[PDB]
């Protein structure tokens, strides 16, 4: 019987359901490759396409759902559109997940 | 630059896939605040000790949780601090969005 076992309670089923869906969104090798690039630098669709070795149309399409899913965001500067990870939570959960499997 | 190797991306994808389980997340949400014995978790979750023990076996094999011996009790805890951090960050991100 842990010291504070009586003081704890699990996350609500609705919250756990929403969190599970979030992780389901990340269980995609293609999405993770794109996020691995944005974790190190903000990049334009042109740079991402060259790195992953796919067309700009393909990256642009994948980035759309990523944007809708609130995993990435973008900023416009002059004639360029730079994509970035949504927030620091995204890079942290990404880096921690990777470090975890590296540490096993 | 270069993206992560394809097998690394695949392993990471499978890792997030195992986390896409509401029941596992409820268990992890408890361990995120304290290591706990099977009895404490079973009562918190409202399920039998046998059930939680079974759920924990899977989590152990998946390297999400570990256990240790402290006196006359076995306590389960999250495998490492990375699990702690990714859980909290994912949760906070969802709470603000
Ligand atoms: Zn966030």
């Amino acid at each position: 019987h842990a010291a504070i076992a009586s003081e704890l309670q699990a996350i609500a089923p609705e919250v756990a359901q929403s969190l599970a869906e979030f992780f389901a969104v990340l269980a995609d090798p293609n999405r993770l490759r794109l996020l691995s690039l944005l974790a190190r630098s903000e990049l334009c669709v042109g740079d991402l396409a060259q790195a992953i070795g796919v067309s700009e149309s393909a990256v642009s399409h994948q980035l759309r759902s990523l944007r809708n899913l609130r995993l990435v965001s973008y900023r416009k500067q002059g004639r360029h559109v730079y994509y970035q990870l949504q927030d620091h939570h995204i890079v942290a959960l990404y880096q921690n997940a990777l470090d975890h499997l590296q540490e096993c």
